[PDB]
């Protein structure tokens, strides 16, 4: 509406991107303090307390951008659990789980899909979906991501 947060996201972007990292993500965090939490990787390998030493320098150029008192607070974090899900590597860590997916070749009014993983042979993913034996192409899966079981 009325403040440029967007632009702080590439502000933040643009110093992480020419220190050589690939993923640099924000979440906002609406309070009487304004709350943002940093998302940050790389190809290189680096490790979650040298994103943290990396993350100082983030609170240090957010620190002077805004500096009425105290209106600005900056937790640090990794992508997680809670991704979608793509790699034919890491689409056989995850069986024995259900999974619901959309497809690449098909337009919209598509199907949703929901199903149990048991194998991945090659590029086909061998799974239970709505009860019967079926497959998928994995470069056919265009989103995936993990579902939990009830209890």
């Amino acid at each position: 509406m009325s403040t440029l947060e967007q632009k702080l996201t590439e502000m933040i972007t643009a110093p992480v991107e020419a220190l050589g990292f690939e993923l640099v993500g924000i979440e906002f965090i609406r309070g009487r303090t304004s709350t943002l939490r940093i998302y940050i990787d790389s190809e290189d390998g680096i490790n979650v307390d040298d994103c943290a030493d990396v993350s100082h320098q983030v609170s240090a150029v957010l620190d002077v951008e805004d500096p009425i008192t105290v209106a600005y607070n900056l937790e640090v974090s990794s992508p997680g659990l809670d991704r979608p899900l793509f790699t034919a590597e890491h689409y056989a860590r995850f069986v024995g789980e259900e999974v619901t997916l959309v497809l690449r070749m098909a337009v919209q009014n598509r199907r949703k899909w929901q199903g149990v993983i048991k194998a991945v042979d090659g590029e086909m993913i061998t799974v239970t979906v709505e009860g019967k034996d079926e497959v998928f192409a994995l470069s056919n899966i265009q989103k995936a991501n993990l579902v939990p079981h009830f209890a």
